[PDB]
């Protein structure tokens, strides 16, 4: 796997962002993580939703460099969102959210599962520390 550059357009919520990638606006969905939703139609804002959204927004807006890393499988979902691991100054946003107890590790879909074990280690530490979603 290889990291490519991208530029922020807009942070949409905790796990969805609009970036400029290879010259075009594209929506990205963060691979392997589920963040509580803010714009969820059924039962409005979920708990930790605004916080997960603020954490990704801060991390991405304050960064010097944003990179996008596709996994081994399909690179877009059925809604046309890029499926990637996103790095802000070399730090993976997907992992940072799980580490702070602001996301759960998603149901995984082989072969887009390269960083699953690493994220599962971070989630188990956040559970052990009782952070946010886990308190």
């Amino acid at each position: 796997l290889h990291k490519e550059p991208a530029t922020l357009i807009k942070a949409i919520d905790g796990d969805t962002l609009k970036l400029m990638y290879k010259g075009q606006p594209m929506t990205f969905r963060l691979l392997l993580v589920d963040t509580p939703e803010t714009k969820h139609p059924k039962k409005g804002v979920e708990k930790y939703g605004p916080e997960a959204s603020a954490f990704t927004k801060k991390m991405i807006e304050n960064a010097k460099k944003i990179e996008v890393e596709f996994d081994k499988g399909q690179r877009t979902d059925k809604y046309g969102r890029g499926l990637a691991y996103i790095y802000a100054d070399g730090k993976m946003v997907n992992e940072a959210l799980v580490r702070q107890g602001l996301a759960k590790v998603a149901y995984v879909y082989k072969p887009n599962n390269t960083h699953e074990q690493h994220l599962r280690k971070s989630e188990a530490q956040a559970k052990k520390e009782k952070l946010n979603i886990w308190s």
